[PDB]
Formats: C-alpha cells, structure tokens, sequence
C-alpha cells in the first residue's frame, strides 16, 4: 500500500520538488563546532554565505564526526532550522561520512525502473565514498525520477512509487516517494537524522517501481 500524490499538498510537493532537485553537497570540510548536543555547525558554508547547521539523531553522531574532515550530501532547508548567530542558519539532517573513507575506484550502481509495469530505461549514480549514506543514493535517484517523470509536479500522471535499494546480502531500504512525513523539510528529512550510511561495495542494485 502505496501512499498517493494526491494525499500531499501543493507545499509539499513543491518542497519535495525543490529539495531534490538541489541537494546540498560540500567536499572536504570540517566543523569542530556541536550545537544543542546533535548538531554540528559550519560557519560560512551553507549556500551563498549561509552558516550550515547539520543535526543528527543522537549526540553519539555529532560526536563521531567532529574535528574530521567530512564529506556531506543532503536535503537541506531553512525554515525551522534553529538560529546560530547573527548569519542565516541552513540546516541538513545526517548526510555526513568522513572525507579519508574513499573507495579504490568509483562505484556505479545501476536502477531498474518501471511505470505502470512497463520497464524504463535504467538509471545510474555513482558515489566514490567507501561509506555513502541512504540519504544520498535517495537523492540522487529522486532527483533523476523528477527531471524525467516529474514525480513532484502536481499534475503529472506519476501517482505511487517506490524505491527500493538492495544489498549484495538479504537485507533492502525502501523509500516510498509519496509518504512525506509533513509538508515541510524539517519533518520531512527527519527520514535521513539517523545519518544511515551504507557501505558502497555492498550495495547491489536499485528498484523504482512507479505507477499512474
């Protein structure tokens, strides 16, 4: 049981339509900075000037990633992003693996997609991190899914779909595209807080099963 688009409002969608469509990406920076025990903060690296507040599930998080040089990859948002100083605050949920965790070569992970059962082309993403998380593969294919089914537009024909990511063993992530916790990203990327993290040399393939 698939949630539909039309159970969304139109903030929502066009939340969802903005956020992955453009996630936020830094490479190499570092933050020795932890805000209200779960939240790491980088000063002057959010978008166009922005500081950059990344919260995490648990203190354990922030923790484990401060003082390291990190990469971050995620859906990133304002409102609701609490106030670090005087500059905007932008705010992220998790998305953060360490910098020196990369792999000997880039892994190319490839997505079997479907509309109304009929197959699609497939779909690829890359990553070069040893460690990617859920947020990021998430992204990336949501991101192709709205350049080329609109999956987030109000009126496309899209209205269910899932995605499914599979490991090389029994055990597989699922997102289902329409089952946004609330119409704004504060809520809505609390899906990715947890700051899941696969290891990319054991991620088999992807599903996207989307119907009309």
């Amino acid at each position: 049981d698939l949630h539909d688009k039309s159970e969304l409002t139109d903030l929502a969608l066009a939340n969802a339509y903005g956020q992955y469509n453009h996630p936020f990406i830094k490479e190499n920076i570092k933050s020795d900075e932890i805000s209200g025990e779960k939240d790491l903060i980088f000063r002057n690296q959010g978008d166009s000037g922005n500081d950059l507040r990344v919260k995490f599930a648990t203190a354990d998080l922030a923790q484990k990633f401060k003082n390291k040089n990190v990469d971050i990859y995620g859906a990133s948002f304002y409102y609701k992003c609490e106030k670090i100083s005087e500059n905007i605050s932008e705010c992220l949920y998790g998305g953060t693996t360490l910098n020196s965790e990369k792999l000997a070569q880039e892994r190319v992970i490839g997505a079997n997609v479907w509309v109304d059962g009929i197959q699609k082309e497939t779909e690829l993403i890359r990553t070069n991190k040893k460690n990617v998380t859920l947020q990021e593969l998430d992204i990336k294919i949501r991101k192709i899914l709205s350049d080329k089914y609109k999956i987030y537009y109000k009126d496309s024909e899209i209205s269910k779909g899932l995605i499914e990511f599979d490991m090389k063993t029994p055990r597989d992530y699922s997102f289902d595209i329409y089952d946004l916790k609330g119409e704004n990203d504060y809520e809505i990327d609390k899906i990715y807080e947890d700051n899941k993290t696969l290891k990319s040399d054991d991620i088999s393939h992807i599903d996207v099963n989307l119907y009309t």
